[PDB]
């Protein structure tokens, strides 16, 4: 049975399953020190959050890492790539639960539903009467999407229904969709008045989303982030809410999770989530199914399922 | 130029407005009791809530009720009818913004995304982890709605968006939508297990949502309410989630609005708003708009724009 190596918190459903085929390896933290001698001869690592290098670099007979969750900047690929390692994801059976939270998000953003169920269960329905009526709406809305892939796909589909303008950005325009191609984010961030951020987080998008773009997206802007953090600049974002610039934000994810800056906090035409966009029991069991299925499927056959584009690499044993 | 009658509050709007053709007469509350022989000469009523029997007897020459709202359960049709008086609702004009706030409404209660805010907001994010997994999710779901009007179907169609089967629920059926259609509510929920309400509050529709239907929607059952609290068996629901009959709910209208039974507070699969589903700025705006220019119309044509279907009149002076 090869040895598979689970570092830190994974969902049950991991540990649960991987004895089908494997030997299961634990240690409490994805740390290097963490490592004895004994386990040397590990050939594949489940892992959900960051991967560092040392640990990775710890197990000489390394053949897979299989991220939980379809991101995977916390895997340092290309150090995987040129240890000939491949690297899988969990793309596509949580396309759809990761759409619906954006669109959840956007309507809480808009419409203040979290803030108005407060206002009821605090009794203030019964002695202030109604919660005030929300400055923002949906309804005349043009929608820009920064990332048009699997998610960013499937949030345009759903915003063609609210009968909404959409618009999108994307290194390469996606021809044959009858969306509104822009060639850059800030021209698209001028022409539009809602930004949906659902790119990777890499080096070409790292703070992306910064002071320009939010001027450009103006006084009635509101930002949606359901990618990654690090493709907004947070203090740039602080600074428009604060002076106004842009009228509201909508949270999943940020810079240095699980730390919210305390500004960001008061605002009061600001949603924040505490990176929930996956997080139903259904869609973490099939991204449970998807890690496990991967190892299965490269130690028995050789192929993975769902390889990352930079690791499209077949198994030598 | 006359007289109009404004009992208790309303959007300041209206009042800004009525000045362009009318008078205005305000009244606190929509009481009887403070009616003076001074306004005896009032010609019409704007009104948002309910408009008692013996509030509109109180005005001989009366024409014409303009509710503010698109349900007009608050005013006695029949007793209008009977004495030639026209009353006008708001259709139209807060559909696309209601059927936002459903699916809003409806999210919220499958993924929980107003408590994961609190448990971010609290601090709980740092020091207890991740917010627990959603038991719930849109993925997989069935839904059927209960009226497909002007609502139920903007509804429907931004369900089609979100990959899950649709069904409804409505006395004759609407041919020509690719939606299955079911003669009875009974039926509608053994099949389904996702009920949207939709109707307006009326005798046919009172309690129609009880523990049969309840019981038929079945123990993944989700039930959505932003139509009128008299349509649900209020006790009935809270009975079917202490014992685990139905699985969550999500509510916007109650039958004894503002007061809440104690009971719906201490679930925490329940998502509970204030009768919010049209309340942004925009679309009260519009409300506004139509409640006067249905006065204006009746009062420089004889002919109003939104009358309802109970009074088909064209005015006598
Ligand atoms: N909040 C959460 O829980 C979740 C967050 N995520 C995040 O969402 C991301 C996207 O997922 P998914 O849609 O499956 O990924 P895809 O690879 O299918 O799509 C990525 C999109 O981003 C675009 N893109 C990438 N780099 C740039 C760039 N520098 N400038 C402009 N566009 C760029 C791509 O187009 P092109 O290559 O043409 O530029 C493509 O349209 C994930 O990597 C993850 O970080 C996903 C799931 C859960
Ligand atoms: N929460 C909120 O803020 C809001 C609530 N509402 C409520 O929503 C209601 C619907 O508005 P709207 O869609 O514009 O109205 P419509 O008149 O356009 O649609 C009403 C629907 O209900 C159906 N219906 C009526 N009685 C029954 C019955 N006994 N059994 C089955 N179906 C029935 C109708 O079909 P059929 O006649 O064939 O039965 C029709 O499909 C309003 O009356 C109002 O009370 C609306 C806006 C705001
Ligand atoms: O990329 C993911 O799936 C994530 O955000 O966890
Ligand atoms: O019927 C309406 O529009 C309402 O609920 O106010
Ligand atoms: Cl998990
Ligand atoms: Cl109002
Ligand atoms: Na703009
Ligand atoms: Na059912």
């Amino acid at each position: 049975r090869p040895r598979i190596l689970v570092p830190g918190k994974i969902n049950p459903r991991v540990l649960e399953r991987l004895p089908e085929m494997f030997e299961t390896v634990r240690i409490e933290r994805a740390d290097a020190a963490l490592v004895t001698a004994d386990m040397r001869d590990v050939s594949g690592i489940a892992v959900s959050g960051k991967l560092p290098v040392p640990l990775m670099d710890a197990f000489p007979s390394l053949e897979i890492v299989a991220n939980f969750g379809v991101g995977y900047d916390g895997v340092d690929v290309s150090r995987a790539a040129a240890r000939g390692i491949v690297v899988t994801n969990t793309p596509d059976v949580l396309t759809e639960e990761v759409a619906d939270t954006a669109i959840g998000l956007l309507l809480n953003t808009l419409r203040l539903l979290p803030q108005a169920e407060q206002w009821l269960r605090q009794g203030r329905w019964v002695r202030e009467g109604a919660f005030p009526l929300s400055p923002l709406s949906l309804r005349g809305r043009t929608v820009g999407l920064f990332g048009l892939g699997r998610i960013g796909l499937a949030i345009a589909r759903r915003l063609e229904a609210f009968g909404v303008s959409i618009a999108y950005h994307t290194r390469t325009p996606r021809e044959g969709l009858g969306f509104t191609y822009h060639p850059t984010l800030v021209g698209m961030a001028e022409a539009v008045d809602t930004l949906i951020v659902i790119v990777p987080g890499t080096a070409s998008t790292l703070k992306a989303v910064n002071a320009d773009v939010l001027s450009a997206l103006g006084p009635k802007g509101v930002l949606i982030n359901v990618g990654r953090g690090s493709t907004v600049d947070e203090a740039a974002l602080v600074t428009a809410l604060q002076n106004g610039t842009i009228a509201g934000a909508g949270l999943d994810v940020f810079e240095n999770e699980p730390n919210v800056p305390e500004a960001l906090l008061s605002f009061p035409n600001v949603s924040l989530l505490p990176h929930v966009a996956s997080a139903s029991v259904v869609t973490r069991n099939a991204m449970s199914d998807l890690v496990v299925d991967n190892l299965k499927a490269w130690f028995s056959t050789g192929e993975a399922l769902t390889p990352v584009a930079e690791t499209p690499f077949r198994r030598r044993a």
